């Protein structure tokens, strides 16, 4: 199916569609071009003065993103963290034996020369610097991500985390809805500060300042939901990554899986640059998102739900995928995992036990056995499995519009 | 069918029709003649003065298109944008390794010498120049395109995008209906500024000023709707570009497809001149429009609709195409994709599964199998597929006059 | 409507042409992958 030809004259046509912006980019294929990640910390002038600049700025108004970045770099310039063994990623070396590397041990580079108020602000603010203020600035990135009334319930947990031998209060007052601190999300340099904080403390989990993580955590695997759903599927089915892979039954789910499992990406690595591929600006279009894995996401999350996931209840229903074909596939998988137990001997003392009506479903969880069974069922889902799917979806309550939960209850519980 | 002859005397007649203006032109066949794209920026006199000239002009009145062009070139003369790898299109080189190319790195050339008010206008306007005013001038091109009450709903989203660390207000007051800023559309030079802005930031997506894009986006693939509908068909059927191609069943859809898929056009290229073929004045008659692909557009969009597209609902019904023949073709395609699932094994562990009443439709989605089936159905659409077509179109609501949605519901839901 | 032409003869001709184009669809394969499909009551039209 490479070559297509016009039959009336015997000539060749080459089908080609307008590529949806940039391809997939990939983390690895980036470090092929550059060896560093540019952190443009603009002003490097007076660190004590900056503390007051951000404090008075945040207290209702337009605090400069350039300001807070300059502050965070000054406040988090702690060269703490005793390297346990060795640290290397995508070829870039960061640590050896007993190295004492800090948090900004990737590139810094100076930028611009335009600043706002000029010099020493209000000397009002005492130290209590590193202690809570950095937590807040990083904590607003977590709050800025969302857009529903969950904000005034996640900012609530912001204020109650700046009391760890601190206890102060709050700062701004204006409701979110993307307007105030949300500007920061689209700042290449800000996001780079948050990603380097999460990465540093993912390595140094036992560090005192590792509390900065919650607020900066939402950056690890940002736009990598498909990968998360693949892990969730393994946990919920109890099968191995290999077995689950063999249960892919649609062509365009296979494609997506292959896309996600490209060999040289360090996705299974403990402490890598890979999970921060977006916020470190390594990739303009993640290979691992739901958006670029729509068939896989729907299929995986539908099965997950039939199998009694509570996550899946509220997953997004993608657009432009073959719902009918995908849904019957997910049903077979879920029906197979749900019906009939395994029960096999695991350990012995030199003494084992070997194991070996008509429309009866197969013994175990092997794809080939079930595939053969589905053929003999006229390639249509049985009454038993439809009743299984019903039982699974009914008594789900208050499911939101455009979720897989809403799709699944509506499909299977008439 | 090349030669035709008169039978009574044995002489030759050559059928030939008056060609509808110019043929198809094509982007490639343009750079065969010229190596540059002329940008005639007339006046290159005083950039600070121009800021006031456009501001007071737009505040109700006739602001000169020559003025705003002179302004935009001055304001957007930012030589920003660090080139990632390499940039080349249709033979014209623009970038290499680590080049620092700006937004007007295609031709500029000076023009005329007639200007309006003379010298320094009102020094009223501060900087806030590049920050929001260029966004507006470019944003009026988006608003100018349309002609229905959608204007006062797309100009609403104009004003709310000039607040990104800006927040001002508005400018003119007069309703659109093509009269005020609509003149600009037919300005070769203005359209060239918008197209170079969209192209620059399609490459530099991560740039700060990339917000100018929304407003200038409607230029990428202007008059290339047929290409968009071909992509949409692939997404909605889930088939490949090659498979979809084989499902063309009308002679005049084949012709159109062939026209669109001409080999040397860079249509599948990431960052090319091709999508701006109209606004950069590369083509006087797009090969890729609905107007020049009427059979394909109708066929593609009808199928798309039967398959549950929400886009297609409101697509234009072209004129002078074989509705009857086209519609029965689209029906077969949609009926084939809708009925009967695929279900095939994708991955293995050295262990595969091979797959192999009377008027029963074919197994899968192969054209030959369905074509054979349609013959045996007396070359007329079955009751089952007519009932499929009904179910598909009924309960569609408020469909506009002269759309494919209106055609389809009226054909299939009596 | 012109003058001095054979309306009767002309009109029956036009009818045949229009009737032929209106009744019965075409439906033929246009593109392939090395895999074609060859196509081949009484007063039934052609």
């Amino acid at each position: 199916s490479v070559t297509v030809k016009r039959i009336i004259d015997n000539t060749v046509i080459v089908p080609k569609l307008p590529a949806n912006e940039d391809p997939v980019e990939y983390p690895a294929d980036y470090f092929r071009k550059s060896k560093e990640i540019p952190l443009y910390i603009n002003t490097t002038k007076s660190l004590s003065d900056l503390r007051g600049y951000v404090y008075q700025g945040l207290k209702s108004g337009n605090v400069s993103i350039i300001h807070v970045n300059s502050y965070l770099y000054g406040a988090l310039k702690d060269i703490r963290g005793k390297l346990d063994k060795d640290w290397s990623s995508f070829g870039i070396n960061i640590g050896k034996a007993g190295d004492t590397i800090g948090i900004f041990d990737l590139v810094s580079l100076k930028a611009l020369d335009g600043v706002l108020p000029d010099g020493v602000s209000d000397a009002s603010r005492t130290s209590a610097d590193d202690k809570w203020l950095p937590l807040y600035l990083l904590g607003l990135y977590r709050v800025g991500r969302t857009q529903m009334p969950e904000y005034r319930k996640k900012l609530m947990d912001g204020l109650t985390n700046q009391c760890k031998m601190i206890n102060e209060q709050f700062e701004p007052l204006v409701p979110e809805g993307r307007d105030i601190f949300d500007v920061w999300g689209n700042d290449s340099n800000y996001t780079k500060i948050v990603a380097a904080v999460d990465m540093f403390f993912h390595m140094f989990k036992k560090h005192e300042c590792a509390s900065f993580r919650y607020g900066t955590i939402v950056s690890r695997f940002k736009d990598c939901a498909a990968l998360a759903t693949f892990g969730h599927l393994c946990k919920i089915t109890g099968m191995s990554t290999e077995d689950v892979t063999t249960w892919i039954l649609n062509r365009e789910v296979a494609d997506e899986m292959v896309q996600m499992m490209l060999p040289g990406q360090e996705i299974d690595k403990a402490d890598s640059y890979m999970p921060y591929l977006i916020d470190f600006g390594l990739s303009s279009k993640s290979p691992y998102s739901s958006v670029k894995n729509p068939a896989f996401h729907f299929w995986g999350q539908l099965t997950a739900l039939l199998l009694r996931s509570t996550r899946a209840r509220n997953a997004r229903q993608p657009d432009d995928i073959e719902y009918t074909s995908l849904t019957t596939a997910g049903l077979l998988y879920a029906y197979a995992v749900g019906s009939s137990a395994d029960l096999a001997q695991q350990f012995c003392v030199g003494d084992n036990k070997y194991t070996p009506t008509t429309n009866a479903p197969p013994q175990g969880r092997d794809v080939v056995e079930w595939l053969g069974w589905f053929e003999d069922q006229n390639r249509k889902p049985t009454p038993d499995m439809m009743q299984y799917a019903k039982r699974a979806v009914m008594s789900l309550q208050g499911l939101r519009e455009k979720t897989i939960g809403k799709y699944a209850k509506s499909e299977f519980d008439k």
